[PDB]
C-alpha cells in the first residue's frame, strides 16, 4: 500500500484473526440474547443485556476493521464458527459463559498488544489502549458484579433469585 | 345487499360467530378482571392485566362488526355464555385459563382465514392478517412469558411468588 | 368478607341482578348502533347515539361490580340475553324500543334503592342517588325529546324527516 | 428485465389493462364532477364528491404503474374510452353509476388477486389487498350509505331532497 | 339558637359522640405511626400510612363541629382516652386493629344515620353520606386489600415479607 509505514505482516494477520474473534463473541451474544426471549426461558432484562453486548462486539469488529484499512493493511474474512451452545441453561450459566468469552477476548488483545510492542508499533498500542483495553477491564469487572449478586440470590429458592436479579438488576 | 360482492354466506356466518366469541371473551375477562379486585383476593396489576383484555377483545368484536356491514353482510347476534368459572383461582390458573381463550380465538382466526381462502375471499384474509392474526400472537406470546415467570416463582413460598409477580411485572 | 357490614345477601344479589340488566342493556345498544350503520339504513347519526349508549351502559354494570367489591359482596356473572330483536325498524321505532329500556333500568334502580332502604342501607342508597337516578332521569327526558321531534317530522314525508333529524339533532 | 423475479406475463398483462380501467374511471369521474358543475345542474358538493374520486383513480393507475416498473414489467397503455353518457341525470343516477363502475373496478382487482394466486406472486397479492381492496370496499360501503339516504329523500319532492342532500351530508 | 331548625337533641347529642370518636381515632393513628418510626420498628411506609390517617380523622372530627354550628348544635368535648395498645406488633397486627377501627367509625356513622333517619333529618342525612359513608366504605376496602396481601407475604419468611410489602405496597 502507498500509505502502509511501520504496519507489519504479523499485526495485520493478527488484527484479521481478532475482527474474528469479536464477530464470534458478537454472534454468540445474537444466540444469548434470543434464548432469553424463548417463552420458557422469558428473562427480557438477560435478553437485552445479551443484545447489547453482540451490539458492542460488531461495533469493535468494525472498529478494528477501519484500523486495518487506515494502516494499509487488507481486511480478510473467514467463515464465523456456530456459538459453543445452542441453549444457554439459566442467567448464571450464561454470565459464567460471557466472562469466559470476554477473558479470551481480553487475552487476545493483550496478545496483540504484545506483538504491537515486538514490533515498535506504537500507533497499534494506542489503538488498542484507547479503545478496547479499558472498555474489556469495565466489562469484566460488570460481569464480575453481576455473577456475585446472581451467586447470592441462588441459595434458597434458584427461580425467585433469578426473577429478582432481571427485575432489580438487569 | 347493494354493496355485497364476493362475500359468501358461509363467511358472514362464520364472522357472527366470531363476534360472539370475541363478546364471550371479553365477558370471561371481565370477571376475571373483578375476581382479582376482590379484597379477599387483591392483586391489582393481575385486575388492570384482565379489565385491559376485556376492552381488547370488545373492540376486536367492533371491528368484525364493522367489517361485516362494510361487506354487506347481516350482524346477527345470539346469547352470551357466562364465563366458564365464578372464582378463579390464584394468578397462575388465571392465566393459564387465559392463554387456553386466546389459543381458542386465534384458531377460530386461522379457521375463518381457512375459510375465507376457501372461498377465493381475499379481502377477508387481508382484514383477518392486518387486524388479529398479529395481535393473538404477540399475546399468545406475553401470556406464555408470564407463565414461565409465574410458574419460576411459585417453587418456595406460592404467596411471596405470587406478590412479586404482581408487583414487579404486572 | 373481613370488610363486609352492613351489606345484604338481598342487596348483593338484586346487585348482580342488576349488572346483568346494565349488560344486556349494552348488548342491545351495540346491536341498535350497527343496525343504523348498515348500508341500507345507513344513519350515522343514530348509530352514535347507540354506541356511545352501549358504552355508557357498560360503564354502570363496572361501577355496580367495583361498588359490589367495596362492600364485600361477590360478583356472579349469568348468561347475557341477546337483544329482543334483530332489526330495529326507523330511528322512531329505535327511540321507543330505548326509552322502555332505559325506564326498565330506573324502574330496577328504584327498586334496588327501595330494597337498599328496607334493609337501612344508607351507602348503597347514596350510591344509587349520586351515580344512577339522575343519570336516568336525564337521559330519559333526552329520549322523549327526541321522540317529540322525531314525531313532528314523520307526518308529510317519513323519508325525509328521518334524515333532517338525524343530520340537524344528532 | 434484469431485475424481474417471480412475475408472468399474464399478471403483466392484467396490471396493464388494469391501469387501462382505473384511468377509464378517472375520466369518467371528471365527466360526472364537470356535469354537475354545470348551470342548469350546479350541486357543488356533488361535483366535488366527483372530482376528488378522478383524482383517486387517477392516483391508483399511478400506483399501479409504479408497481408495474419495481417488478420489471413494462407499462403499455391504450385508447382511454370515453364515458358512457354524456350527461348523468340526478345525484340518484349518477350515485347509481358510481357504484357500478366501482364494482367492476373492484371485480378487476379480484380477479387480479386470483390471477396472483394461480401464479403463486404473493408481493402482487400483498400489493392488492394493501392499497386496492380496503379502498374499493370502503368506497363501495360509503356509495351505499349515500345511495340509501338519496332514495329515502325522493318520494316526497325530488328536488327539494335533492338539495338537501348536497346541502347536508356532501 | 336562633338558626336551629329540624335539629334534635339526639342528633346534636350523638354528633358530639362521634367527634369523640373520631378524636380517639386520629390519636390512636398517631401512635400507630410513631411506633413504626422507632428505630427497632423502622418501616417508614408504615407509619406514613397510619400518619396520613391520623390526618384524615382528625379532619373528619372538624367537619363534624363545622356542621355542629352550621346547624345551631353546641360543641361538647370530652377527655379523649388513651389508644388501646403502646407497643402495636407487626404491620399485619396494625392492620388488624386499624381495620376494627374503622369498622366501629362506620358503626357509628350508620347509627347516626339511622337516628337522622328516624328523626326525619334530611340534611344530616345527606351529610354523613356525601363526606363518610363513602370515604369509609373505600377505606375499609383499602385496608382490606393490604390484609389480604400481609397475610399472603407471612407464610415462609415473616420478616421478609413485612419488608417487602412495606417497600413495594406503602
Amino acid at each position: 500500500s502507498q500509505i502502509r509505514q511501520n504496519y507489519s505482516t504479523e499485526v495485520e494477520a493478527a488484527v484479521n484473526r481478532l475482527v474474528n474473534l469479536y464477530l464470534r463473541a458478537s454472534y454468540t451474544y445474537l444466540s444469548l440474547g434470543f434464548y432469553f426471549d424463548r417463552d420458557d426461558v422469558a428473562l427480557e432484562g438477560v435478553c437485552h443485556f445479551f443484545r447489547e453486548l453482540a451490539e458492542e462486539k460488531r461495533e469493535g469488529a468494525e472498529r478494528l476493521l477501519k484500523m486495518q484499512n487506515q494502516r494499509g493493511g487488507r481486511a480478510l474474512f473467514q467463515d464465523l464458527q456456530k456459538p459453543s451452545q445452542d441453549e444457554w441453561g439459566t442467567t448464571l450459566d450464561a454470565m459464567k459463559a460471557a466472562i469466559v468469552l470476554e477473558k479470551s477476548l481480553n487475552q487476545a488483545l493483550l496478545d496483540l498488544h504484545a506483538l504491537g510492542s515486538a514490533q515498535a508499533d506504537p500507533h497499534l498500542c494506542d489503538f488498542l489502549e484507547s479503545h478496547f483495553l479499558d472498555e474489556e477491564v469495565k466489562l469484566i469487572k460488570k460481569m464480575g458484579d453481576h455473577l456475585t449478586n446472581i451467586q447470592r440470590l441462588v441459595g434458597s429458592q434458584a427461580g425467585l433469585g433469578e426473577y429478582l436479579f432481571e427485575r432489580l438488576t438487569l
